[PDB]
């Protein structure tokens, strides 16, 4: 099942950014609001924005922000690539312990869905191969951002800016660089063919083995180059060295070598379920990492 | 976009405290200066078999009740019992307590869960309330006392605090004036439910988030009537479709332009020939953890 982190830490960080009549949400750390840059823009200025010029028009006192009704008055401003960060005159109180990180394709990380400043709801999202998440964001929902918690600290590693033709979303980390090759224009845009996050894979292999559904483990094993070459065929991601590394757990907990279960993950792709199931699904699910399957089979 | 989506976590978290009687900890909700949390904590393993709660309850004091808020010791000063629940006033009220109420939610029905262990928030996802009166969660050892819930503006309505799990793995519990969803007794026994059903009303709203995502491949040029759809919905071991469940997606079949009984009629060719290996919003099967109030609501 996906689970989200608890959202409470990052509620307290929501706030609303308006500059003219364009709003959008804003995270409030310490005393500096981050927001997309888009804010700065009209609708039509979106078509085609020169953001330096654009800015250089504004000054402290035409960004709104607001935490509810609450005003906090800008006291500074500068453009980090694609973010807006806006000094205020107040310290969050709420501030928890922070990180901003810039993750991988495969990670997963919770989103917590904001209009006008006020958190609607909390899901899951995996960051494909393509750099698109599929969320669910609507109008107005830009500046929501996606986080981990571990132990005291919030890891903030996306911030959203835009749909695409296809229905999927695409962002910015908190330093606003883009993942992936788009920028924050409203023009056709188009993401690249997905593939299947290996990694994940089989971390849902680890999985199902540790439930007692190990039908699909083979007597042989195989090399990481010769996996790799396979799976690619099968429009599944090569393997790097650190997503060897971070199955290192569940091989040791279920005394699976990690080229054993590739082998065991080549024959599935070559030969096919055969008519059974895995977990009680025929599909193979790529979107929970081997922290998302400690996490749950945890506490 | 459509995902499975919960309510911010924030203003449950803080409401979360630890209980701890003997050996047994679990988790309390601790609203204004009351805590609640199921009675089955005053129980040695010994007495979890077979417990004559009152009798086992006379014979406890306040000071048997160790409840820790953070790293912060409240001094229970009484403590009644009501149905499943035990209720224990405590010297300091909740500074962090909503505006909230207190429902029993109808099977069909969907909530959000904030897990918790030892007193500490741990992931929050979605579930409904089954027509056999289980909930499919994931909940392990040191669960209890999580509870899930609904928010509407600014108030927080509590539907279930968690209490077990049967043999098949999935989970019982009870509403907050301690009275089980099913069958279902807390005492150490393994206990089986009814057969469940399919939420009709739910499928029949996700296949209409499926349509406003843009996949329409399931949909036919056929109809039928209510009856004879309710004839073979029960056949698989579907819920009855009511006219309130048709008044109830009446927004989404406008929204469509697809005629409610159009989508039931789509409705049974799936069921009738399956889906012939493709997928709706990703799944494999048919999802009907998903209201008509969930689907509008996310779009
Ligand atoms: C936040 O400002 C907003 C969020 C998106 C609106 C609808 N869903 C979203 O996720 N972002 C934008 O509106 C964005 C601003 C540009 C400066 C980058 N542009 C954008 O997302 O365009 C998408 C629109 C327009 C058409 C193109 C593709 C998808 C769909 C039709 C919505
Ligand atoms: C909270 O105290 C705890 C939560 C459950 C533990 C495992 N998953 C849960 O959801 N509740 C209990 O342990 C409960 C106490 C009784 C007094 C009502 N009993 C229970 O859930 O039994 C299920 C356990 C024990 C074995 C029997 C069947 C299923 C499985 C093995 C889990």
């Amino acid at each position: 099942r996906k689970m989200a982190f608890p959202s409470g830490k990052v509620e307290g960080c929501m706030v609303q950014v308006t500059c003219g009549t364009t709003t959008l949400n804003g995270l409030w750390l310490d005393d500096v609001v981050y927001c997309p840059r888009h804010v700065i823009c009209t609708s039509e200025d979106m078509l085609n924005p020169n953001y330096e010029d654009l800015l250089i028009r504004k000054s402290n006192h035409n960004f709104l922000v607001q935490a509810g009704n609450v005003q906090l008055r800008v006291i500074g401003h500068s453009m980090q690539n694609c973010v807006l960060k806006l000094k205020v005159d107040t310290a969050n109180p709420k501030t928890p312990k922070y990180k901003f990180v810039r993750i991988q394709p495969g990670q997963t990380f919770s989103v917590l869905a904001c209009y006008n400043g006020s958190p609607s709801g909390v899901y899951q999202c995996a960051m494909r191969p393509n750099f698109t998440i599929k969320g669910s964001f609507l109008n107005g929902s830009c500046g929501s951002v996606g986080f981990n918690i571990d132990y005291d600290c919030v890891s903030f590693c996306y911030m959203h800016h835009m749909e695409l033709p296809t229905g999927v979303h695409a962002g910015t980390d908190l330093e606003g660089n883009f993942y992936g090759p788009f920028v924050d224009r409203q023009t056709a845009q188009a993401a690249g063919t997905d593939t299947t996050i290996t990694v994940n894979v089989l971390a849902w292999l680890y999985a199902a083995v540790i439930n007692g559904d190990r039908w699909f483990l083979n007597r042989f094993t195989t090399t990481l180059n010769d996996f790799n070459l396979v799976a690619m065929k099968y429009n599944y991601e090569p393997l790097t060295q650190d997503h060897v590394d971070i199955l290192g757990p569940l091989s040791a907990q279920t005394g699976i070598a990690v080229l054993d279960m590739c082998a065991s993950l080549k024959e599935l792709l070559q030969n096919g379920m055969n008519g059974r199931t895995i977990l009680g699904s025929a599909l193979l699910e790529d979107e929970f990492t081997p922290f998302d399957v400690v996490r749950q089979c945890s506490g």
